[PDB]
């Protein structure tokens, strides 16, 4: 008995069909992605497999403008044109409070929403209860295949779940939910859920009777063989995990962005024992067609959003690379370019001005912005690279602190993680090679208490002011130390405004890639 | 017999009295120099003093707004008015060639214009015959001084002096001017020229018959005792350099801008030999008072300078470093402004392969001749900048032309020489341990055939646009390589123009050194 797994994660308010980069789709012979192009490949596969489902790892929530306007609607609305089997619930799902997950999504769904680790109590329990399950049993043919959800346990931290909601281990969780399905004589058992590659692997190997793991949240591109895009593959696909009980058991996920479709195929036996599993996620390009009845849909809700795209804010002759790939692990223009800007914001009267540092978590930079739109940044654009609506603040930190920021920037380098900083006024030089904790070799800041601004090397005991999101003032992304040992903090302008003031005084830009980011 | 001699050099348009850092007088209070308290300060030495010579050695042309408009004729009126007995030319008095020479200045100069080492040869020789002479009798008192002028050797490469003029050695060509006035009884012979502190000492040295030397060009600043203002005294007042036929040989200079007026008291026998010398410059600052009349005229040709050149085109935050001590030796941020508004001045869409057409600007540190001070910025503080009046060429340059301009740029590093260079959308490290002409160790250029503009390593073989002085695209301050090698040469608009319309657009700008150049 072969079964089909469908999967996507991580899709994040991409509705339309997309640039290769993920931002908004310019050049249309060249596009990807999107629910149209989706709905092609999801219904051709199933007249050719006889047993599918199509699964979803979370992160639906959040992304571009869509989110903004619909707050979820557009979710629930296009998953279940999709005809999803099942979704697992996201950390970013709760970025709009519970409410803001039970009335658009969690009621207006037509397929269940899973999560065994999160429990309800108090008043949330009675009308929370029942509208997400720990795991549901589908039939799929004549056999049945169950499905546990997990949901990453650090969300508290990463969102806005309120305090009616508790949010256990995984494993722990997970393990009795398992069981149950096990009494019910269901072999055949699913692990779905928003945690991250890495805790889906010891989900795999700790939690007895999960045959197979369809994650996300980490965004990991999984490819066996020559990969099609850019992405570079973390592992084969399936990732391969020998459990403790000495099963081998598959992982899978894939990227991001509804750029891919994850495609599994399981062989089991009677008795539920996965056989063997093959598979590689598909590149949803040009080359297939996107749905003509979902994309006249799509663009019947379209004309809401366009008045976010009739004002022109300025130009840009460059590409603004705010794509992940750049902005986690290296030096990109988009970054500079918004921490020109905080620092532009922030000229007030005391030396020369009282800030010349900036820090920008790159998992902050949510999208990048096409110049080939005759150069035109609209609001819109700029709302997919700033979409959570927060603030760029001032804050003021020893050197100490500061160091330690930054060391925590590339303390697990290599894992495409947030918490690597775009910087301005900085100049950090990191050496890889070195020990985690002891890889910044070089950090040169710019003076304000100078009549010539230069950049002079960082003193721990001094106390420098950084612009900086709210976010990371609130130790966001592992910054538990700004949080803890920053001096002052005060509250500044909205994020996406003071970007955009700046493009309009700028009327065209170009920042670049300068150095202020370098590797030993 | 006494002769009292009183001496300036390099004023450079500083007419109008100054700031003590020679900028724009605001506090008027608290101002020094000036041609008007020069002329009370020189009448009271002559009221009081027998034997009195004003002399000047040189660059009375090019340095504020006054020489950019009048062009010389400024230079002429109120060295009159003042009633010098001599100067001698330097090599600014050709930055307009010699028809900006003789038109306003030689043409119109009531006294004599000196330099023996200036030889005019095939058509102009006749042309310009007698408006400047090698040596001049002045009566001083009931006695007579002869004068031999002398201007630097290497004025073809600072300067505009044509091709039918020949520069021909101090030493070699002052010998038989001094043999002329022997010869005609003329016992007492001061050598007053243009060439630096250290040729002055070997005038002093090597030419037998000179008694003093009165030097200009290195901004010499001499002094017995403690200095009254910010100058650090490189010697004594007056340096004594003992002639190889044994004689003591005082050597004077008065460092630049009118600050200070030179004066020296020699002390003579029957014989024309010096029995002894004693003096010190005399700080021109507030305690002497304008002379009315003097500053009357100023102030009536100051009516042409104030209608246009009061304007405020923007602020600065910061102080605008264009010393020379800086920008002659390292990154300065002057240097940077002015690059950065070259390079978006030339910001038009040519191609759709191009962030920009052009990414890089090489500027000669020697064309930035004056800072300015944070503590507005009106089109006067930019004429003393950028007085020269040329223009912001585009120029199309091999790699190895590129790569051998950045060699001269530090192929003499440390002699305060103008060819250093300062840069835009180039990232340049020296190594100067090495030999002169290997000292460039790394020369990384903006691309400009990319979407997103980075730094990658200079191609030799590649061909690069570079926005550049039209002095530096002539060949001038020694790049001869850049006339020589250039594939393609267009004329731009002018400086002052450029780096003002980006002062307007920015509103506030603050520049930085930001490692454009850096030393290994
Ligand atoms: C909604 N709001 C306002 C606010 C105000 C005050 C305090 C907290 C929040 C937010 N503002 C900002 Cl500025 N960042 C936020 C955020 N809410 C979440 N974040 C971080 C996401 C970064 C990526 C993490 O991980 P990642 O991108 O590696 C994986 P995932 O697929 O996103 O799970
Ligand atoms: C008006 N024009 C156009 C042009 C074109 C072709 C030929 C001559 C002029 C000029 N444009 C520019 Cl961009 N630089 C100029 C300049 N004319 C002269 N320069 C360089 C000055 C170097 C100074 C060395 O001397 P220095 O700075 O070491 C100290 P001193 O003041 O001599 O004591
Ligand atoms: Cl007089
Ligand atoms: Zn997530
Ligand atoms: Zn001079
Ligand atoms: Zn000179």
């Amino acid at each position: 008995w072969e079964l089909t797994i469908l999967h996507t994660n991580d899709v994040h308010s991409r509705l339309e069909q997309t640039s290769e980069d993920s931002s908004k789709c310019v050049d249309a012979s060249r596009c990807m992605g999107g629910v149209a192009r989706l709905f092609t490949k999801v219904q051709q596969i199933r007249r050719a497999e006889p047993n599918v489902l199509l699964l979803d790892a979370g992160d639906q929530y959040q992304g571009t403008i869509w989110f903004t306007v619909y707050k979820g609607a557009e979710v629930a609305h296009f998953m279940n044109a999709l005809r999803y089997d099942a979704m697992a619930l996201g950390n970013h799902e709760f970025d709009n409070g519970v409410e803001g997950l039970i009335e658009p999504l969690l009621k207006e769904a037509k397929f269940p929403i899973l999560s065994a680790n999160i429990k309800a109590k108090g008043p949330l329990a009675s009308q929370i209860s029942g509208l997400y399950l720990p795991y549901k049993v589908l039939p799929v043919g004549d056999e049945v295949v169950g499905i546990v959800g997990y949901t990453s346990k650090e969300t508290p931290f990463l969102s806005n779940p309120g305090t009616n909601l508790v949010f256990e281990d995984e494993i722990t969780a997970l393990q009795p939910e398992v069981d149950k399905l096990k009494t019910l004589n269901v072999n055949k058992i699913i692990a779905l859920g928003h945690s991250g590659f890495e805790m889906d692997k010891l989900i795999a190997q700790k939690v007895r009777g999960v045959d197979v793991v369809v994650g996300g949240h980490s965004n990991t591109f999984l490819y066996t063989g020559n990969p099609p895009s850019k992405e570079v593959p973390a592992g084969k696909y399936p990732f391969i995990v020998t459990s403790d009980d000495g099963r081998k058991v598959p992982v899978v996920q894939a990227y991001a962005f509804g750029k891919y479709l994850g495609y599994l195929k399981i062989e089991f036996d009677e008795r539920g024992n996965v056989i063997s599993s093959h598979g590689n996620p598909i590149l949803l390009d040009s080359s297939i067609p996107e749905d003509p009845s979902i994309k006249a849909d799509i663009n019947k809700w379209r004309i809401k959003l366009d008045d976010y795209s009739t004002q022109e804010l300025g130009k840009t002759i460059v590409y603004l690379d705010g794509s992940s790939q750049s902005c986690r692990f290296r030096e990109c223009n988009m970054g500079n370019l918004i921490c020109d800007a905080m620092i532009n914001n922030n000229l007030r009267h005391t030396f020369w001005n009282h800030v010349s540092m900036c820090i920008l978590n790159g998992g902050g930079i949510r999208s990048p912005i096409d110049e080939r739109n005759d150069g035109t940044i609209t609001w819109e654009n700029l709302a997919a690279v700033l979409p959570f609506g927060g603030t760029f603040d001032l804050v003021q930190l020893k050197g100490s602190t500061l160091k330690k920021a930054f060391e925590h920037s590339v303390h697990r380098y290599g894992q495409s993680t947030g918490e690597f900083l775009q910087v301005g006024g900085i100049h950090v030089v990191y050496d890889l090679s070195r020990k985690p904790g002891d890889r910044v070799v070089k950090l040169d800041v710019l003076c304000t208490k100078c009549r010539v601004p230069s950049y002079d090397p960082l003193k721990m005991d001094e106390v420098y002011k950084v612009i900086l999101p709210n976010f990371l003032a609130n130790g966001g992304d592992g910054f538990q130390m700004i949080k803890d040992e920053l001096l002052r903090h005060d509250s500044g302008d909205q994020d996406i405004n003071v970007v955009s003031t700046y493009i309009s005084k700028m009327k065209v830009i170009y920042p670049a890639v300068e150095g202020r980011i370098k590797f030993s």
